[PDB]
């Protein structure tokens, strides 16, 4: 239904997943910069801007990049990211 957010599933490939994983400047959390075209994340429903809110079933807002990074890094064959779009209070 409207404004769930989204699990997406990401099967590693030769090159990784093909995402750039952002801290910002501004906002707490992780965020999808890009998306490389035709990869396994484009493929999974990830997109650039797109907040990160689980991990492998694990809530992630609590940590620092590089722990982040280490649990996409988890499992060699996939990734399961909980995300949501952009969101902006006015």
């Amino acid at each position: 239904s409207m404004l769930r957010p989204r699990l997406c599933h990401l099967r590693k490939g030769p090159q990784g997943y093909g995402f750039n994983l952002h801290s910002d400047k501004s906002r707490p959390g992780q965020y999808i910069r890009s998306v490389d075209p035709g990869s396994p994340a484009a493929r999974s429903g990830l997109r650039a801007q797109d907040r990160l809110i689980e991990v492998n079933g694990q809530n992630v807002e609590g940590l620092r990049h590089a722990e982040v990074v280490a649990s996409i890094k988890a499992r060699e064959d996939e990734a399961r990211l909980l995300v949501v779009g952009p969101s902006t209070r006015l």
